[PDB]
């Protein structure tokens, strides 16, 4: 792309391109030799019988920052290969591959840190499909649209005005299979407070859309489909993850929901616990090499 008026700041850059206004974060790169490390570990917990899968993914500016601006962002593709490099008997998933093939549609947000749900979409079907139970089409599920969208990149740019000038639309769609979810702390005791709330969709103000999906990440959340296959997945992700759910309730019989950052258990036992066949780490490529990685060390595989 072209871009006008780009001003950066806070690792941020705010410019225009095609007559709209991106707010685009700046990456510079890492090996993620401590992730991978820890994902070799949680696989050597599980064992052979448990399928763990790695589906690293860019933000925005790996397919989006217009010209010129090379100098100042590194290759989210490369730390995604060193990362992939590094694995051993973990199942790579290529998301960055299924989101270069959708750049033309409106795949990630202009004025937040995440994708679009149409963007999870695409790399949640590459993992379904690595995992042999693929995603239905997207007409399959009901659409539902909130206008008017401003993200996290109205406080990452320092408020600048531009972006909250030029709010997005957010899309988001709700699969045709049956499931019931249940909400619960941390450390896996069922919350008293939604005990009577069972759906993955929670209803915000148009700032807090991407809290749709399950309100928030500082819980776990368990949901039984009517797909009863037998599969049986655990999600271990960063806020990314969040907007890839809906797109699994279709393929699997139970999905467990776990942040990184938020977890109070000691994860290769609550694998096992709770008949955990297949499981998922799946997170941004910032969270992947930086700071957020450690939670698999310090949270997940901390007895």
């Amino acid at each position: 792309p072209v871009g006008v008026d780009g001003v950066q700041t806070n690792g941020q850059l705010v410019v225009d391109i095609d007559g709209h206004t991106w707010g685009i974060s700046l990456y510079g790169g890492g090996d993620g030799a401590n992730y991978a490390s820890y994902l070799n570990e949680f696989k050597e917990k599980v064992g052979s019988s448990v399928n763990v899968f790695n589906m690293v993914v860019p933000t925005a500016g790996a397919y989006y920052l217009p010209e010129g601006y090379e100098k100042y962002n590194a290759s989210h593709r490369d730390s995604i290969n060193s990362i992939a490099n590094k694995l051993v008997n973990v199942i790579n998933v290529d998301g960055y591959a299924a989101l270069e093939a959708h750049t033309n549609e409106y795949i990630y947000t202009r004025t937040d840190h995440h994708w679009e749900p149409l963007g999870a979409y695409y790399a949640a079907k590459a993992f379904c499909e690595m995992a042999q139970v693929p995603v239905k089409e997207l007409s399959t599920y009901k659409t539902e649209t909130i206008e008017g969208f401003v993200g996290t990149m109205y406080a990452f740019t320092e408020y600048n005005e531009r972006i909250k000038n030029d709010p997005d639309t957010f899309t988001y769609y709700i699969p045709s299979t049956d499931y019931t979810a249940t909400y619960y702390t941390t450390d896996f005791k069922a919350d008293e407070q939604f005990t009577q709330f069972h759906s993955i969709f929670v209803d915000q103000p148009a700032s807090g859309a991407y809290s749709t999906f399950m309100g928030g990440d500082q819980k776990i959340v368990k949901i039984e489909t009517a797909n009863k296959n037998g599969r049986k997945l655990c999600i271990f992700k960063d806020s990314y993850g969040n907007a890839e759910v809906p797109f699994f309730i279709d393929s699997f019989e139970e999905i467990y929901v776990c942040d990184i950052r938020y977890f109070d258990l000691y994860a290769p036992d609550f694998i096992k616990d709770n008949g955990i066949t297949d499981v998922l780490f799946t997170m941004c490529t910032f969270s992947a090499v930086g700071e957020n990685a450690e939670g698999i060390k310090n949270n997940l595989l901390s007895k």
